[PDB]
């Protein structure tokens, strides 16, 4: 078979909690995520698109197929952005790259919380690294992609779809964002310092 | 400056389609934070004094968002009602039948409009300028009044939001939900005279 496979959560449904639940693991993860593979699986089918790697897909297809590509590589991105044991101040080499753009981290949670509550609608927000090598906070929409978008390599994203905090916070986005800086994962940011992350 | 109109029925007369909880969300913070967020960003300035309609129509941004929210709320709250649901009466039926064949492929093409929706938006049933029925989506706060895309006569809230508390992303069964509360009344007041919010 060609088609494209949901890659593992990285932890159990249990370990982010009491930031993030079981119930929101379970339906983000295992009906939302599990359905965008499934969908796009389903819309390539049998199409010369069947070859293609899911970056391939995202830069050249628009519609349904990207939308679906998209999602698939943003929400891999989020969870390896997350994780248990983690949060807490940034260590390693995006610590320099944050305090270099924003003079701190506390400048940066309140530049970066206010951008993911500011978002009108469904959307995301990334942590980037820019061409000139600085590190900046952008936003996309919907599906949107910073590949697509050209926007710079992706280091941490935080979903802000209302299915990521709805279960656990209701309309209250906000504790979701405080909860969340509780979970970031700075391995994850500093791996991809060293490399842009290529999903498999 | 704006209040929330009051909803045209108590919040537990939509169970078991839509539950006492998502109401006192949907309708209790999100809607009622569309009207307190317009309210500080219209304080003050030249719009304090606009109507809905013209800020929808004449501002974007922020404010037009707002405004648009308040006034799509509204209208969906108005769409829908208890005891209601069904086949449609009077001449919305009429119309129905005309552009869409039957009632059933009406239901077919308006669940699959509110199915397909990426993101957060709205689908609604119109009145298009040539007299017929048809049906339109809008995206995030986007207004059939802002978009010409004809008059509203009903609308479906897809936002997860309106259905994240009884359904989780399961919408087919929230809009399958959404047709045992459809308020064809309303559609039917709206063909007469083009719904004004207050
Ligand atoms: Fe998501
Ligand atoms: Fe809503």
């Amino acid at each position: 078979s060609m088609a494209f496979k949901l890659p593992a959560l990285p932890y159990g449904m249990r370990e982010l909690i009491p930031h993030i639940s079981e119930e929101t693991l379970s339906f983000h993860y295992g009906k939302h995520h599990a359905g965008y593979v499934n969908k796009l699986n389903s819309l390539i089918k049998g199409t010369p698109m069947e070859s293609c790697t899911i970056e391939e897909l995202i830069l050249g297809q628009t519609g349904a197929v990207f939308n679906n590509a998209a999602q698939i590589w943003n929400h891999t991105f989020y969870w390896n952005s997350m994780g248990p044991n983690c949060g807490g101040e940034p260590t390693g080499p995006i610590r320099k790259k944050i305090e270099e753009k924003f003079g701190s981290f506390s400048a940066f949670k309140t530049d970066f919380s206010n951008l993911l509550a500011g978002h009108f609608g469904s959307g995301w927000g990334w942590l980037v690294l820019k061409d000139d090598g600085t590190a900046d906070i952008v936003q996309t929409h919907d599906a949107g992609s910073p590949l697509k978008e050209n926007l710079g390599r992706p280091l941490l994203c935080c979903d802000v779809w209302e299915h990521a905090y709805y279960i656990d916070y209701k309309n209250d986005r906000l504790s979701y964002i405080n909860s969340w800086w509780n979970l970031v994962n700075w391995d994850f940011a500093n791996k991809n310092l060293e490399a842009p992350f290529k999903w498999s």
